[PDB]
C-alpha cells in the first residue's frame, strides 16, 4: 500500500517538537541516550512478554541495539529487536499519549529545567529532534504487519503500510535525517564517544555497523 495515512498530533506534542527543533541547547548528543534508552525498554519488553509466550522471541531470536550511518544520505539508524509497534500503536504511543508528559517537561523547562531531563518525563522520543528535522518510525510488532510512521516536527504525521525498507523481523528502527550540521553523529569515533557515556549499564548489545574502505 503506496497511500499513506495523515494523522494530527495532539497540541502539546507539536509544542514540545517546535521547542526542541529550535532550541540552541547546547548538548544535543544527549538524544542519543535518550533513544538507547527507549530501544532498551521496548527490548526489556519483549523479554518480559516471552516469559509466558516464547514464540514471541521467534520473529528475531537477536535481541540488540543496532545503530546504522548512512552517511550518503545522511542519515542515522538506531535499530531495536524490541517489542516494536502495531499501526495502532505507533498512532497511539507517538502522535497521542505523550501529550500530558510533553507538557509537564515544558513547564519545566520553562522554568530553567536542563533539556537532559526529558527522560525523565517520558519523551525522551522527541529529543530526535535536537539532530534531525525528520524522523521515520519503521516498526514491526508481532501483531501487525510493518509500517512507517514519519514526521518532520509539523502538526502532523503519516502512517504508511512499509512496501520499502528491508524487513526487520521484529522491532523499531528510528531513521534520523540529520540536520546539516549534525552530520558528525555519523562518524563512528563520536558516536563511539557518546555512547560510552551512558552505556555502561546497557543489557543488550549496541552494535555500530561501520563501512571500511578495503585496503
Amino acid at each position: 500500500h503506496m497511500a499513506s495515512e495523515t494523522f494530527e498530533f495532539q497540541a502539546e506534542i507539536t509544542q514540545l517538537m517546535s521547542l526542541i527543533i529550535n532550541t540552541v541547547y547546547s548538548n544535543k548528543e544527549i538524544f542519543l541516550r535518550e533513544l538507547i534508552s527507549n530501544a532498551s525498554d521496548a527490548l526489556d519488553k519483549i523479554r518480559y512478554k516471552s516469559l509466558s509466550d516464547p514464540k514471541q522471541l521467534e520473529t528475531e531470536p537477536d535481541l540488540f541495539i543496532r545503530i546504522t550511518p548512512k552517511p550518503e544520505q545522511k542519515v542515522l539508524e538506531i535499530r531495536d529487536s524490541g517489542i516494536g509497534m502495531t499501526k495502532a500503536e505507533l498512532i497511539n504511543n507517538l502522535g497521542t499519549i505523550a501529550a500530558a508528559g510533553t507538557k509537564a517537561f515544558m513547564e519545566a523547562l520553562s522554568a530553567g529545567a536542563d533539556v537532559s531531563m526529558i527522560g525523565q518525563f517520558g519523551v525522551g522520543f522527541y529529543s530526535l529532534f535536537l539532530v534531525a528535522d525528520r524522523v521515520q518510525v519503521i516498526s514491526k510488532s508481532n501483531d501487525d504487519e510493518q509500517y512507517i510512521w514519519e514526521s518532520n516536527a509539523g502538526g502532523s504525521f503519516t502512517v504508511t503500510l512499509d512496501e520499502v525498507n528491508e524487513r526487520i523481523g521484529r522491532g523499531t528502527i528510528l531513521r534520523l535525517f540529520l540536520k546539516d550540521d549534525q552530520l558528525e553523529y555519523l562518524e563512528e569515533k563520536r558516536i563511539k564517544e557518546v555512547i560510552k557515556r551512558h552505556s555502561e549499564f546497557v543489557a543488550y548489545p549496541i552494535q555500530l555497523v561501520v563501512t571500511k574502505e578495503v585496503e
